């Protein structure tokens, strides 16, 4: 049965809620310890959102090793991801520690930085190419080198510097600045085009460390990201879009990280995404149109 004709039959029976519970009955439970203890209190933004321990990512720093960022490794896929929240104020060069330290080459951020009035996550980046920022904790430099900014999103190239030796690394840095305040994008054509943009990158490529990925607690909008475009890959693996179960590969990502989609209607629009990736890959270019009547309900 095609995805696209489980969709059909979904939507129908409204049954989206029904679906999602039934995924949150049927997720893994793993300790997260570690997240737990007192002193890594503030490197939480949220006490109910915890990397297990069995996946999180350690710091190679002896004083505390946590920052709240999981691994996600999709054996079958032969892709890895890392998930994390987005930073705290305090946390910003725990989060480049990190980045350092993976090997990543990209970072993906799906979230502003303030949204309906409220702080989402730090301003972890900069915005001038001359105001540099220091992380003294962990000793790294990191300087904005050139922004190209688009309708849908923006891509950076930024230069991160190990103060302790020196070296230097390109790091890009994809935003997707326009998932709305409230509910999911209408269409997922601009977040599919940003996906295959992060591809064509080769920033997903097996010479990098995982891309890490965030938005602000790094489940919801994180979790639609990685679970699109893993089933896209197991789609060309097999060489048959309809053997993708995308409920088996969204429990199967959960074993990693607790919670990821963490609404039916962003299991909808990851179903969306999916469908429309697929059908763009083999010839629909329609699937990118957002034609709309003319309207002003603003
Ligand atoms: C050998 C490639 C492989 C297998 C698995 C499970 N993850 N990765 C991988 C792929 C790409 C990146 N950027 C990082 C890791």
């Amino acid at each position: 049965m095609e995805m696209e004709k489980e969709f059909e039959q979904i939507d129908k029976s409204g049954s989206w809620a029904a679906i999602y519970q039934d995924i949150r009955h049927e997720a893994s439970d793993f300790p997260c310890r570690v997240a737990k203890l007192p002193k890594n209190k503030n490197r939480n933004r949220y006490r109910d959102v915890s990397p297990f321990d069995h996946s999180r990512i350690k710091l190679h720093q002896e004083d505390n090793d946590y920052i709240n960022a999981s691994l996600i490794k999709m054996e079958e896929a032969q892709r890895s991801y890392i998930l994390t929240q987005g930073p705290l104020p305090n946390t910003c060069g725990h989060f480049w520690e990190m980045v350092w330290e993976q090997k990543s080459r990209g970072v993906v951020m799906l979230n502003r930085v303030m949204e309906k009035g409220s702080l989402k996550c730090a301003q972890y980046w900069p915005q001038k190419e001359e105001k540099e920022m220091i992380f003294e904790d962990t000793n790294l430099k990191l300087t904005l080198i050139s922004e190209d900014i688009k309708s849908y999103y923006t891509v950076r190239q930024l230069e991160l510097e190990n103060l302790t030796t020196q070296e230097t690394r390109e790091i890009l840095h994809f935003h997707y600045t326009t998932w709305p305040d409230f509910g999911v994008p209408e269409s997922p054509a601009s977040f599919l085009n940003f996906l295959f943009k992060v591809r064509e990158s080769g920033s997903l490529s097996p010479e990098h460390g995982p891309v890490v990925v965030h938005c602000s607690a790094g489940i919801g909008r994180s979790g639609t990201f990685c679970l699109a475009d893993t089933c896209l890959l197991l789609m060309d693996k097999r060489k048959d879009p309809s053997s993708v179960d995308i409920k088996k590969v969204l429990l199967e990502m959960r074993k990693f990280r607790m919670g990821l989609i963490q609404t039916a209607d962003q299991l909808r629009f990851s179903y969306l995404a999916v469908i429309e990736g697929a059908k763009f890959i083999m010839g629909d270019s329609s699937v990118q149109d957002q034609w709309k009547e003319l309207s002003h309900e603003d």
